């Protein structure tokens, strides 16, 4: 858990302008969070990037999990192998408000982080999932009680998030 160059926002939330994949390779965290969908199909965005960094091992394991257990619920999660990126990957489904899912489920989504003492994570429901990223950061800060290190791979968004937190 050798996190470096983060800005501490609260006693348990840290943030950095970084690619979560590159962070996972450097840090070797105990848990990396995947911004997943309910069928664990890592087809693009940050899920596709984490899967590609495992040379598709994450996708094969995910397909096997879905066959036995069925899909996740929106707001839910599962723990699978971290492969070469972490000890464990916590696959979390935030709501996709661009597809009509309820933004209130973002609190349920961040509540999954509280089962793990230290996590490397992306900003849930942001990007093409359509949530307001400032609102996602506020829900993270108000919900997560364990130690979370947020990697946001966009300097423009990072600066807007920090300037909002510090108002
Ligand atoms: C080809 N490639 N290599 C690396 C990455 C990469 C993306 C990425 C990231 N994306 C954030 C995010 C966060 C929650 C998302 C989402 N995206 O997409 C819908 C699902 O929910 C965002 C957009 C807000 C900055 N955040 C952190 N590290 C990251 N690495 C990619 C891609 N794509």
């Amino acid at each position: 858990n050798s996190f470096s160059g983060y800005l501490k926002l609260t006693d348990n939330v840290y943030i950095k302008n970084a690619d979560i994949v590159e962070e996972a390779k450097k840090v070797k965290p105990t848990v990396v969070v995947n911004a997943a969908n309910v069928y664990l199909k890592h087809g693009g965005g940050v899920a596709g990037a984490l899967n590609k960094a495992t040379n598709n091992a994450m996708q094969v394991e995910s397909d096997d999990y879905i066959a036995t257990n069925g899909p996740l619920k929106v707001g839910g999660s599962c723990v699978l192998s971290g492969h070469n990126l972490a000890k464990h990957c916590l696959h979390v489904v935030g709501p996709n408000v661009n597809k009509g899912e309820d933004i209130q489920l973002l609190k349920s989504a961040y509540e999954n982080f509280n089962q793990h003492e230290v996590l490397l994570a992306p900003l849930l429901s942001a990007g093409i999932f359509g949530a307001d990223p400032i609102h996602s950061l506020r829900v993270c800060v108000d919900t997560v009680r364990t130690n979370v290190y947020l990697a946001v791979f966009d300097k423009n968004l990072y600066d807007k998030l920090v300037s909002s937190f510090l108002e």
